[PDB]
């Protein structure tokens, strides 16, 4: 405890990040045909989802999952089905790859015409089990980092930013 | 069931309401000292919870809930609101009667202080008496969709709020 | 750690109890009309569950809930309504009174008929938030007990018996 | 909807039958040496689990598991499962749609080893193949009752098995 944060990266740069996204997302979907519907991973993804859906400029719906983050377990499953439909998992941050990697097991096994992750945040230097992340906001070393869903000690998961957690001695 | 969708609330005119109840809820709670948080019903509310909660210059923590004749919780809180101001955000309210029970749920476990935050209101379909403190909009009794409301799980990704016109 | 387990209630004489519970419960609402509904709280409530619910001479459903045991919060609800309804809360075990205490105030704001509470033992030294127990198959002191849904580190939970934890040195 | 129910395997049976299962899969796993768990599906099987788990004569601990086209997680398991010795307790397997997918699910955990044992099993109506390594009666395809089983909520309490006739 005892800290400060300071902007990482500014919420105006967020946006024009997910704008991008955004629209290659819309790009490798758009002809499709099928259902697509865009996963979100609580608590983490929600506010990143909100931005993010709004700029996929094709049809699709939006559900939000739940898992335990040593077994992965499912605190809330999916509301709706998966079958083949186009899935785009998102998630706030990718750090050890865990999660994604076993969310990513769970759903295949409902067979999904595709499934892809689109994670704001990178941390390539902490994977610990390999799992394709199609699209990437940043990438970003192993910062200590807090804001936009990322939490603290249950704080700045408001923050439009991307902030960095200093900590005072 | 083929439809319209007609734009009821333009995106810019959200934007500006929330950032208006962002004041007045900063306004409320800044001086409460208790540790706070925002409550979101899943689905619908997601949206209107990301673009609030930046609003809210008050440090607190953003949970979630989702509920369901007898209102069940699918899937309940994480963190503990038990002596801590709680902020219930919903996305619409109409009939009164899911807010009511949710809100008697959380009452239970003995919060500093419980309110709740609606995007949208149909005070023409209340059926049951409710308290809610803030109020983004209050409507006509039209089929809404966008921003996070669905239809035939369809629409939530819409950065404005629409009305279903069916023929 | 490092124990042994020796048996306090033999098998036998649980099902005897429960069979005078179960007298008890039925004489309670066979003339109440109205639907009925055993609601058992998992994990602990599943043996004693299975076997009183056999005892209750009164057709009901049987529905199980699972709460956390410092909020108490809903891991898992009941599946179906009991809004006008005789609910009998089963428990295999009271000793604080928290769980059964707020469960209680979650289940009566869905109105049901009547609300009681069935537990097989009864801790009445530990109590700290006293609840109505209306049914009670043994009351018995701040013991180490452990089987028949009782666990010890995940543990004893299959005794057909009541077992007591004695833990050597 | 009007119906009648008749026994089908009376309470001594599946006393009896249950007793034998709990000799096989104790003579199982008994060496094994890893931890056991043996999981039910919710809410048929709580029954059939209770008596069950009382004639198997290895350490193990008991967890259970809800689930509902898609097969979903509406409650999951409260223990970790890799590494350890796994049975699931079903009541009934037809279809075996739905075991072959919460199998499959259990499987990603990497237990120690993953079996299925069923109170009934009415071949006649499997459609996917699927490992069932214990079974404690195969039966025609009657609607079965009791004994954990209902019909409209209706029945689970009954100490047997039995058949509705519907007329
Ligand atoms: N999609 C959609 N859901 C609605 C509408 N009106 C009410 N609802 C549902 O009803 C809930 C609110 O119920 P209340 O609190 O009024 O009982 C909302 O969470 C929402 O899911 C509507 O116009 N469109
Ligand atoms: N009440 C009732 N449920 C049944 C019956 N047959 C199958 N089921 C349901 O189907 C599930 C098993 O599905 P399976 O594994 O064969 O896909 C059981 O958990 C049970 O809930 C039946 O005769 N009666």
């Amino acid at each position: 405890m005892k800290h400060t944060v300071e902007v990482m990266i500014p919420e105006a740069e967020i946006k024009a990040r997910i704008a991008e996204l955004g629209r290659q997302i819309t790009e490798r979907y758009k002809d499709s045909g099928s259902d697509m519907v865009l996963v979100g991973l609580l608590r983490g993804s929600f506010m990143f989802m909100a931005d993010l859906c709004r700029e996929v400029q094709v049809s699709h719906e939006v559900d939000f999952m739940t898992a335990s983050s040593r077994d992965l377990k499912i605190l809330k499953d999916l509301d709706e089905d998966i079958r083949g439909k186009d899935v785009l998992i998102v998630e706030d941050i990718i750090d050890s790859g865990n999660t994604l990697s076993k969310v990513r097991e769970i759903l295949s096994l409902r067979e999904p015409k595709s499934l892809a992750i689109c994670t704001l945040l990178d941390k390539p230097s902490r994977r610990e089990v390999n799992v394709p992340v199609e699209f990437i906001g940043f990438s970003i070393p192993d910062e200590f980092v807090v804001g936009y869903g990322i939490d603290y000690a249950q704080r700045y998961r408001h923050l439009p930013y991307i902030g960095k957690v200093i900590l005072l001695d």
